[PDB]
C-alpha cells in the first residue's frame, strides 16, 4: 500500500527472455499454422468466431516496439494463439495437434525460465 512495497522482483532480463522464448517457438517444426496472421479474406468463419486473432509475427513486432508492459502480457497474447487454435480446430486435425504440442512446449519453456 502506500509507502510499503514487497521486495523487487528483478525484472531486468524478462525481454531478452521473452525474445529468446518466442525463438524458440518460431523455428519448432510444428509452428506452421502459427507464423503468420491468419489470412481473414481466405478463410471463412475466421473473422467472425475469432474475436482476437494472434500470431507468432504479431507478437514479435510487439515485442520489438515496446508494446508488452510486463512478461505477462506477453505469455496472455502466446497463449491467445493456442486459445483460438482450439477454438477453430478439431483436436484430431493437424493444425489441432500442432497447437497442443506447442502449448505444451511454451509452458515448461516459461516453467523453466521464470518460476
Amino acid at each position: 500500500s502506500m509507502s510499503v512495497k514487497k521486495p523487487k522482483r528483478d525484472d531486468s532480463k524478462d525481454l531478452a527472455l521473452c525474445s529468446m522464448i518466442l525463438t524458440e517457438m518460431e523455428t519448432h517444426e510444428d509452428a506452421w499454422p502459427f507464423l503468420l496472421p491468419v489470412n481473414l479474406k481466405l478463410v471463412p468463419g475466421y473473422k467472425k468466431v475469432i474475436k482476437k486473432p494472434m500470431d507468432f509475427s504479431t507478437i514479435r513486432e510487439k515485442l520489438s516496439s515496446g508494446q508488452y508492459p510486463n512478461l505477462e502480457t506477453f505469455a496472455l497474447d502466446v497463449r491467445l494463439v493456442f486459445d483460438n487454435c482450439e477454438t477453430f480446430n478439431e483436436d484430431d486435425s493437424d493444425i489441432g495437434r500442432a497447437g497442443h504440442n506447442m502449448r505444451k512446449y511454451f509452458e515448461k519453456k516459461w516453467t523453466d525460465t521464470f518460476k
